[PDB]
């Protein structure tokens, strides 16, 4: 267990929303990718590593953004894990 979750979603997005736009935003971190959905005004966002996500979330979370706020969330990104017993 090295890497981490390096990703976040971008949701709740405005009528003029573009990845021009969110690159500068996230400027602080390194993004590596982005993918912009108007369709359903969401915009995938490939940060460097995972911790920096963590906090960029809330960080950027329902940040001032158009009026708006622009809700930050993880990426699916998951080791299908169904249940967690393990010492639970």
């Amino acid at each position: 267990g090295s890497s981490g979750s390096s990703g976040i979603l971008v949701k709740n997005l405005p009528q003029d929303s573009n990845c021009q736009e969110v690159h500068d935003l996230l400027k602080d971190y390194d993004l590596k990718y982005c993918y912009v959905d108007r369709n359903k005004r969401t915009a995938f966002v490939t940060l460097l590593n995972g911790e920096q996500a963590q906090n960029a979330i809330q960080m950027f979370h329902q940040y001032s953004f158009r009026g708006k706020d622009l809700i930050v969330q993880l990426q699916p990104t998951d080791a299908l894990l169904c249940s967690g017993p393990s010492s639970g």
